[PDB]
């Protein structure tokens, strides 16, 4: 009710959960071999310095996704329990010296709520403005930080390299912090150009929150990776250290192993699997008059579906009576929820059969 | 440097780390059997509703430690990545409506730093005042929350049932939130009377932060458990849900299994192990001139050593020269750091060989 996560609680124990964006599909054979070796990874984690495991996990993950220029010095990458924990750290860090943040709209709502809960005033930037033109000098001088989710959740829209470059330059020209949430990076190769090369070359203050969680079905074993420019000028390291000593070496080793499996062909398979599931959904809502797909080009692991004549809340209630749990979209539009009134979001990181069943139910529903 | 956690980073990749209080001893045979069956726990975590696993982990852990009255209704116990995340949620939840918190002094320093970081003013309450007498009406009426760590870290002092009852009654009559951090509960049977029974009977608004992390050597796989009265009147549920959907079911299953091993005899083995390691430290230093132990009755996994004639931080430097990492105590006295510059803290949740190595260095240093 109060936010998207509270809608997601309702799905957590149902077999037709198509709500939260976490990866819940079956493990691949290669991934299952990693799970089978957990006691070997446990022993390794008992015996090696955590710094070496962590360094190996960062190198595997960043290189996997083309981020070759990431700062590999310890500790320029802070490994957090989750990217939301990274976001809480950044948010509270920003509130030490910033009053206002320009934020892409729509986006996942806990980004807005963590920023707002830490006392920051939010200025929405619609995706068209963000991708299509320079930000206004008026905007950039009224905010201390521009925050971009890319690929965006829920739209899948990717900030292209030329636009990231121009944005980083505008932020440098105004001294404003450029912050990126790249949680969905792994799903779309358009997001695999080297973002850190661009940022370092522009010379702006910057933070990037990476996330290993949404990509592989690891039972929510994950890290958020909070990466910050040398001159970030915010107390991210101090506040990080108030919250944690570090993450489990076993999780870091799991990230290392899953990244290597991904580099050896798992990532291509993941892209094919997500594309298959997206087609399942779009074929199932084939003709269905009134139905449309707002993000024709998205390659993300979540999928928006729009409809005329119904609200997403009504669709959600009709769906739930059949034990199918999706997500109304109102709350992604954190500055104007009515923008989301006629959409639901569907999770594609699911085994195809339960997904198929859920969308067949949505098809029936979406025909009164 | 800036807090105790930053002192703890220095030891993290070192063979003679006796600094942080995390459990780093070897798995028992029963515990290693659990680790060997991780692939089975993984399969269980994929197949069963997380809610069932979580309820089972909570029941196992609360009943293990005497807390039979805990609220077992789903949603009343909020499983967090760590008790520090629980603490961040609580601190932010307090910041809207509370200006000042009465906080036991000394205590672990990120408790103070997370409260201060979220805008709360702190009022120290020395242990002897806290345990030995009712709090003044003047203090209680000037403060929105009383926060007590029991068993305390670093002293191991346990809030007795009679005092908890009176303290909860006093907070109820002044409209004050009583908050307990009970992360060290499992080490001291003196803390295994049912805290939830007395909290509910007194009828104050309350929060308890439980923690599984310090008890067992699980490579930091753990949960903080944030528990709250129905009338708590703070946004703990909302801010929780801003931060996370939930913890890994695999970690929940692990907690359940380690709690069951502990109920089968592992807890007694742990108490005997910790007592052994404390005995090692105290026998090693019994005769050194100027050396004392301020907490003779502590059963905690951390041990305070006091010494005349040198600063806890000079002793820290000498031990470092010999590749031994403990902690200076100044920063536990978060309101008056000089109260602790003649003590260090030693970590006991360690294998006995490296602990014995570490304490032999300390004897030698304190003799020269
Ligand atoms: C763009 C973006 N950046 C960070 C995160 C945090 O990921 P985390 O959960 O910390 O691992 C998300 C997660 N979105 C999930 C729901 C997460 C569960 N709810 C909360 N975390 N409050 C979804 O879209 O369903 C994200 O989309
Ligand atoms: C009484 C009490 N309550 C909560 C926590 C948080 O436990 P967590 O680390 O979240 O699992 C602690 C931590 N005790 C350890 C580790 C400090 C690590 N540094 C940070 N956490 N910032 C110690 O005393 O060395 C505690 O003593």
């Amino acid at each position: 009710k109060e936010n998207l996560t509270q809608w997601e609680y309702l799905a957590l124990n149902s077999e037709l959960n198509i709500a939260d964006g976490h990866a819940r599909q079956a493990l691949s054979p290669g991934q299952q071999k990693i799970v089978n070796e957990l006691p070997v990874l446990w022993a390794e984690s008992e015996q090696r310095p955590v710094q070496q495991i962590e360094s190996e996990a960062h190198q595997a993950y960043f290189t996997l996704l083309g981020q070759h220029g990431y700062p590999a010095e310890p500790g320029r990458v802070l490994s957090c329990y989750s990217s939301s924990v990274s976001m809480e750290i950044l948010a509270r860090s920003l509130s030490a010296s910033v009053d206002r943040v320009a934020l892409v709209h729509p986006t996942f709502d806990n980004i807005a709520d963590l920023l707002r809960g830490n006392g920051l005033d939010l200025v929405p930037v619609e995706e068209d403005a963000l991708h299509g033109a320079d930000l206004s000098a008026e905007l950039l001088s009224s905010v201390g930080c521009v925050f971009v989710t890319t690929p965006n959740n829920p739209t899948g829209r990717v900030l292209a390299e030329e636009r990231l470059r121009r944005l980083a330059e505008q932020c440098a020209e105004h001294g404003t912090v450029l912050a990126l949430d790249t949680s969905f990076r792994g799903f779309d190769a358009a997001a695999h150009y080297d973002h850190y090369a661009v940022l370092q070359e522009a010379g702006c203050r910057w933070v990037v929150i990476e996330d290993t969680g949404k990509l592989w079905p690891t039972l929510d074993l994950k890290a958020g990776l909070l990466v910050f420019s040398e001159d970030i000028g915010l107390p991210v390291e101090k506040i990080y250290s108030d919250i944690l000593l570090g993450v489990s070496p076993l999780i870091l080793a799991l990230i290392r192993e899953f990244s290597r499996d991904a580099a050896d062909g798992g990532l291509a398979d993941l892209h094919a699997f997500i594309l298959h599931n997206r087609s399942v959904v779009r074929r199932a809502l084939a003709g269905v008059e009134g139905v449309s797909f707002p993000d024709p080009e998205s390659r993300s692991s979540v999928e928006r579906v729009a409809f005329a004549g119904r609200t997403g809340t009504e669709v959600w209630e009709e769906l739930q009576r059949h034990h199918v749990f999706a997500l109304p979209c109102r709350q992604f539009h954190w500055a104007e929820p009515s923008d989301g009134d006629h959409m639901v979001r569907i999770a594609l990181s699911r085994s195809t059969e339960p997904l198929e069943k859920s969308v067949q139910v949505l098809r029936t529903v979406l025909e009164t």
